[PDB]
């Protein structure tokens, strides 16, 4: 069966300056309604809420980083301010601290109840996102790395070296999960990403597809990012098919994580592209292919309220086990092949099946 984690407690994030900033309370609220609405939630075991603790945090992040942020939870608006601004893209209120620490410690109890066979699958409707937070610092609406402290997490309970797949389909890049396993095999880091030659956010090579790991991590660090302009379905499938699947199977992970942000949804203020729900839906169905089906989604991004609350519904639908919708309708955008046949001769050295 399919487990769902979700605590209102995590609206209280805010931002008091800006109550329009796209990182909205109601994203998380309504992905749940919509769920509530379609049926799905009554169908799924509801998986409760945690706070991570402070040594869960430090599988991942520094002591100091750990410290600032939680030294947030104390400080008057003047200084939330002046923390925040310390950060690319980072607002600050006093609830932030407990909010990021609800986000990951669901997320554990859903990796958990998958790991113990409470539940084959799990979405964990969540926030703030994670996955742009580096060890050592906040960036881009994250404070902890949520995704990659839940691969280590579940090594934790298992076993050092288990073999864990992070596919990030988040719009942008996860400059932070790349950065925490780049020297890692044993987490394969698969993303997905908006990159226009380093104009996107967050404005850094490390998301291009050269970028394919460090010492022992080599070929283990998966970036295939796209350039001019707008992506949908058809592009996203064909990554799927010649890429993430290819390699994702001749990894044989052992625990699939999806950085699940819905930013590349049509509708996106942010993204720009053009993925559908039925789109999402799909790539949910191949996901659950690998890794004895045991695959966590884990919501990042994703800021038109609809678009979020209809792909995150399709992919918990897919989940359940419901046949996936009717879809690839069209040839590639020309950039996309390119970028795609980048990322495959970058990888050819590491991957077998890409031969
Ligand atoms: N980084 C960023 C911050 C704020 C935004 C708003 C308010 C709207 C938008 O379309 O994109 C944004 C991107
Ligand atoms: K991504
Ligand atoms: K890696
Ligand atoms: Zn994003």
């Amino acid at each position: 069966i399919t487990g769902l984690v979700y605590d209102q407690r995590m609206m209280l994030h805010h931002n008091m300056w800006d109550s329009h900033h796209p990182e909205l309370p109601q994203r998380i609220s309504r992905i749940f309604s919509r769920h509530e609405e379609l049926r799905l939630l009554s169908r799924c075991h509801r998986i409760p809420a945690r706070l991570a603790t402070e040594e869960e945090l430090a599988l991942c992040h520094s002591s100091k980083h750990i410290s600032i942020i939680k030294s947030s939870e104390h400080m008057k608006p003047r200084d939330l301010n002046r923390l925040g601004d310390e950060y690319n893209s980072i607002f600050i209120s006093n609830e932030s601290y407990t909010c990021a620490l609800l986000a990951a410690g669901s997320c554990f109890n859903s990796a958990q109840a998958i790991l113990t066979g409470q539940v084959r699958n799990a979405v964990a409707i969540v926030r703030p996102p994670g996955h742009h937070a580096e060890k050592d610092t906040a960036c881009g609406f994250c404070f902890f790395n949520t995704a990659a402290l839940t691969a280590r997490y579940a090594q934790s309970i298992t076993r050092e070296s288990l073999r864990v797949l992070i596919v990030d389909w988040d719009v942008h890049h996860g400059n932070g999960t790349q950065h925490i396993f780049e020297e890692d095999d044993s987490v394969l880091y698969i993303s997905l990403h908006r990159y226009e030659d380093g104009a996107f956010f967050p404005n850094s090579e490390d998301a291009n597809y050269d970028k394919v790991g460090l010492g022992k991590g080599r070929g283990y660090n998966v970036n295939i990012p796209w350039n001019g302009g707008k992506m949908g379905d058809p592009e996203y499938m064909a990554a799927f098919h010649h890429l993430v699947m290819p390699i994702a199977r001749e990894f044989a992970p052992e625990l699939v994580l999806v950085s699940a942000g819905f930013d590349a949804a049509r509708g996106d203020p942010l993204g720009g592209f053009q993925v559908t729900p039925e789109g999402y839906a799909h790539l949910t169905h191949q996901l659950m292919s690998l890794a004895a089906g045991r695959v966590l989604i884990i919501l990042e991004g994703g800021f038109n309220l609809t678009s979020i609350s209809e792909s995150m519904s399709m992919c918990t639908s897919m989940l359940l086990g419901d046949s996936p919708p009717s879809l690839h309708l069209t040839p590639l955008k020309t950039s996309a092949t390119v970028s795609i046949n980048n990322v495959l001769r970058a990888h050819a050295p590491f991957w077998s099946s890409l031969r």
